[PDB]
This record gives C-alpha cells, sequence and structure tokens, in this order.
C-alpha cells in the first residue's frame, strides 16, 4: 500500500469503554484489568465484551491508523457505526454496523456473516486500518510483512459517522493480558 500519508491521530474514548478496561493517560493504550475499574455505568459503555471506541468521528475522507497486537491471543480491530448497539449480545457483522477482523484460537478471520477465513503467511505484530468513506472501503494491512493486504470490505454501507473500534479480548487463559497500542505516525 501507500496509505501512510492519510495518517490520523486516534485516541480512545474512556466513556465508551467496558468498565473492566484500563486506558493509558495518553489515551493511546488499552488493556483488560483483573477487575471492574471503579467507574460509573453509562449508556455508551459496551456491557458484554472488552470493547472501546476511538474518540474521532469520520463521515468523509481517507483515514489510516496502526495498532500493535504484540503477544495477544485474541482481539478484534476495525471501524463501526457511531450508532452500534452497546448493551447485550451481538455479532460483529456489516449488517450490525461493524467492519472488523480478529484473531481467535490461532485463526485470523474477517467479521462477515458468516465469518471469512484469512490467509496470513506472517502473523502480524502491527495492523494498519485504512478507511475510504466516499469509496465505501475498509482495508487491513500487515505492517510486520511490508504492508501486505490482509482483507478489503467494499461497497460498505457506513450509513452514518464511523468510529475506530477495538476489542482487547478476554483473559481467561492468563495469556492475553497485553494491551492494544495505537502506534506513532
Ligand atoms: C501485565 C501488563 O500490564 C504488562 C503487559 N504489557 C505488554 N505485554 C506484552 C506485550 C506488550 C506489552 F506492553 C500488560
Amino acid at each position: 500500500h501507500h496509505h501512510h500519508h492519510h495518517m490520523v491521530h486516534i485516541t480512545l474514548d474512556r466513556n465508551t469503554a467496558n468498565s473492566w478496561l484500563i486506558i493509558s493517560k495518553d489515551r493511546r493504550q488499552v488493556r483488560m484489568g483483573d477487575t471492574h475499574q471503579n467507574v460509573s455505568d453509562n449508556k455508551e459503555r459496551f456491557s458484554n465484551y472488552p470493547m472501546v471506541l476511538g474518540a474521532q468521528r469520520f463521515s468523509s475522507g481517507k483515514m489510516y491508523w496502526e495498532v500493535d497486537v504484540t503477544q495477544k491471543e485474541a482481539w478484534d480491530l476495525g471501524v463501526c457505526r457511531d450508532s452500534v448497539q452497546r448493551k447485550g449480545q451481538f455479532s460483529l457483522s456489516p449488517e450490525n454496523g461493524f467492519w472488523t477482523i480478529w484473531l481467535w484460537q490461532d485463526s485470523y478471520e474477517a467479521g462477515t456473516s458468516p465469518q471469512t477465513t484469512l490467509h496470513i503467511q506472517v502473523p502480524p505484530c502491527q495492523i494498519g486500518i485504512f478507511v475510504d468513506y466516499e469509496a465505501g472501503v475498509v482495508s487491513f494491512y500487515n505492517i510486520t510483512d511490508h504492508g501486505s493486504l490482509i482483507y478489503t470490505f467494499s461497497e460498505c454501507v457506513f450509513a452514518g459517522p464511523l468510529r475506530p473500534f477495538f476489542n482487547v479480548g478476554f483473559n481467561y487463559s492468563g495469556g492475553n493480558a497485553a494491551p492494544l497500542k495505537l502506534c506513532p505516525l
């Protein structure tokens, strides 16, 4: 790719975080805590899963950011509608307003309905996410493998403003405590 020159400074929105997440002072890192984090509930918070949104809202243009997934067993990354469901159980699909990929149990998959198998030669330590609002495109790039394409959603029905989306995953195993980190441009 050559998408680095549409780079945007993403920060995490504390108010949308699941109440077990810990967001760094600079709002660039998030991890799963071992307990509920002494914050009030609100209607924005994701209740069932360890999810958080970016503070930035996008309704036009080309946006690019990179996330460090080093030493994680499980995560979800991408973008979602500002209007996505926050409470109870839901699937990650374009029908529900999510354009995402994930790692789960040693397999990488795109959040289609049903999910699509990804083919990645070099397990990524850093992921690039590119959104072209006008084109209706969300693409994922493997920064560890010279920016090689992972997956492209096209003809996307954004149907409103978009927010960066993150899931740090559960830590039942004790092997998934590592943070998601937004990487410097
Ligand atoms: C228990 C902790 O607070 C330390 C750990 N941090 C990291 N672990 C793995 C890769 C990168 C990290 F920054 C989460």
